[PDB]
């Protein structure tokens, strides 16, 4: 698929494709909303730093900056399993654009290590961890890529749901410290573009993920 990818970053400039591919993720994101305002759930996180800090990169067309399908599942999961000690939320502000995603979102991921750096040098005692759905996961991996190893070991975990780069490591960083969620059966994952039912499911995935981070963001 890279090539193919490639390929088809190219025609998405040939004024044809390119309008067509925004109309339909623009409609697919509203279709997302307002499901989430129907039932309640938060397409939209800007907290400040608490005990903990989850910095989240959204899905391809996922409204708001931390979508509905994954993201707001992993926070209230996350929470729940860290009692008291507060969790801050910050969506990862980006296009979430078929386009990027096509391209590799590499102008996004080069943004998002700027936010870690801005994050950690904010809120020094916060134990940050980042999480990614889909081209967000792909974000995140492009994130850690243009960090170097001593800013990333400042990180305390690192969750990817349904990754794009599935089989590749987080650069710079301790593999230890991730947990990449890809279901069988899920093209994402496989380096292909076909969206199917595995790849929709991760909200499943929630409470395993929560149980991961809660022994690694400490101590002591
Ligand atoms: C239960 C079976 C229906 C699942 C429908 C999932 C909706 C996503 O639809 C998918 O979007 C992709 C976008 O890259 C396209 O490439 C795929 O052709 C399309 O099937
Ligand atoms: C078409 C869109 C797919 C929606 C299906 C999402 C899968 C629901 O998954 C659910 O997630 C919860 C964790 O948040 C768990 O408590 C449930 O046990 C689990 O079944
Ligand atoms: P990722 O960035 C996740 C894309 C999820 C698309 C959601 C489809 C809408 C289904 C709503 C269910 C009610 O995928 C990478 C490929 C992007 C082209």
């Amino acid at each position: 698929w890279p090539s193919i990818n490639e390929f088809l970053s190219e025609l998405a400039k040939v004024m044809p494709i390119g309008d067509t591919i925004t109309a339909a993720c623009d409609l697919i994101s509203d279709g997302e909303d307002a499901a989430a305002s129907l039932f309640g759930i938060s397409e939209t996180e800007n907290d400040p730093c608490g005990d903990v800090t989850v910095l989240f990169a959204r899905g391809t067309c996922d409204p708001g900056n931390v979508g509905v399908l994954v993201g707001p599942w992993f926070f209230d999961s996350l929470q729940t399993a860290l009692g008291s000690r507060t969790l801050g939320v910050k969506g990862v502000p980006y296009p979430a654009s078929v386009q990027d995603f096509l391209s590799g979102s590499v102008q996004n991921g080069i943004n998002m290590a700027n936010q870690i750096k801005s994050v950690l040098q904010s809120c020094p005692n916060t134990k940050l961890v980042l999480g990614g759905y889909s081209q967000g996961s792909m974000v995140v991996h492009n994130a850690a890529s243009n960090l170097d190893a001593a800013t990333m070991s400042k990180i305390s975990a690192v969750v990817l749901f349904g990754d794009p780069y599935y089989g590749k490591p987080v650069a710079n960083f301790d593999a230890a410290k991730t947990l990449v969620v890809c279901h069988d059966g899920d093209n994402i994952c496989q380096g292909g573009d076909i969206i199917l039912l595995p790849h929709l499911t991760y909200a499943e995935d929630a409470d395993t993920a929560a149980a991961f981070v809660v022994p690694l963001v400490s101590h002591h």
